[PDB]
């Protein structure tokens, strides 16, 4: 009964001392907690990564195929870091970006660094030095796979990248930068560095009725080194209003009791919230004294 365990906690232990924390871990250990980490903006997600968040000075990726969120979910780390008072810098390889979009989602437009770097070497260089003024919060690269190096351009990617993630991987920890690689490719690399790796897809197209107000989406936290890995949020990217807080709060908000669906109509003790999840949505919206009440709450039932 007693000594195996007794054996293996004393092994885990070891582990974790000369690997680190998240070396081994249970899916069913409830553990760790930074006071430091960034708001995703879904709770949905922030949960799933158990967390609550981003692990500040850990590189995460989040890859995904064409269309399915990335740059949204992103551009909101950003804008939450933002709302901090620290500031975010954006290595634009892809020169397709709508600060208007941005700005909608809640981006400080005006006070965002970006950049749009020669060749992919380049790039790196750029984002390694501005990360070691420590003066970033969140350095964003974005299109791993935008990056071609100085030769093609005049195996070669992965290599490029290895060597910088090593080298800005030290000094990320130090600084306690965070940094997203928006991917589709450098593969290997990243793979390994990143410390928490997001699996984006589009499931479907939310149906507004009329024709569609967004889409609803599910993120896999194929790899968390800071709390039990394998998990998954659903959330919806309404067009042009990104991720809405609101839709969360019910979805959560159900599946953890706070709210009660009484067959097409959203209840929270006593009262009703609206019949339908945009009607309650939109409830919550011009609701918001409730609305974080409901946050509150479920980040009580959980943290």
């Amino acid at each position: 009964a007693p000594d195996r365990e007794k054996a293996l906690e004393l092994a885990m232990a070891q582990i974790d001392k000369n690997f680190g924390k998240g070396s081994v871990m249970r899916l069913g250990e409830e553990v760790r907690q930074p006071i430091s980490v960034i708001p995703t903006g879904s709770i949905s997600l922030d949960v799933a990564l158990g967390i609550g968040g981003l692990p500040r000075g850990r590189v995460i990726e989040i890859y995904g195929p064409e269309s399915s969120g990335k740059t949204t979910v992103a551009l909101h780390a950003v804008a939450n870091a933002q709302a901090a008072g620290g500031i975010a810098a954006f290595i634009d390889a892809e020169h397709a970006l709508d600060p208007e979009y941005a700005k909608k989602l809640g981006v400080d437009t005006d006070s965002l660094l970006v950049s749009q770097p020669d060749t992919g070497e380049q790039a790196l260089e750029i984002a390694d030095m501005l990360v070691r003024s420590g003066a970033l919060d969140i350095i964003v690269i974005d299109s791993v796979a935008a990056l071609v190096p100085r030769a093609e351009i005049e195996g070669l990617q992965a290599r490029l990248m290895s060597q910088a993630l090593r080298k800005m991987t030290g000094a990320l920890n130090n600084s306690g930068t965070t940094a997203i690689f928006i991917n589709q490719t450098g593969g290997k690399a990243l793979k390994f560095y990143a410390s928490v790796r997001l699996d984006v897809r589009r499931i479907e197209t939310l149906k507004d009725g009329t024709d569609a107000v967004g889409n609803r989406t599910r993120v896999k936290v194929v790899k968390n080194k800071v709390s039990p890995p394998f998990k998954q949020a659903e959330f919806d990217i309404l067009y042009g209003q990104g991720i809405s807080r609101e839709g969360s709060l019910i979805d959560m908000g159900v599946e953890h009791g706070f709210i009660r669906k009484s067959g097409s109509w959203f209840t929270y003790e006593g009262e009703q919230l609206g019949q339908g999840k945009e009607n309650a949505r939109k409830f919550l919206l011009e609701n918001t004294d409730v609305a974080n009440e409901i946050e509150k709450k479920i980040k009580e039932k959980l943290g």
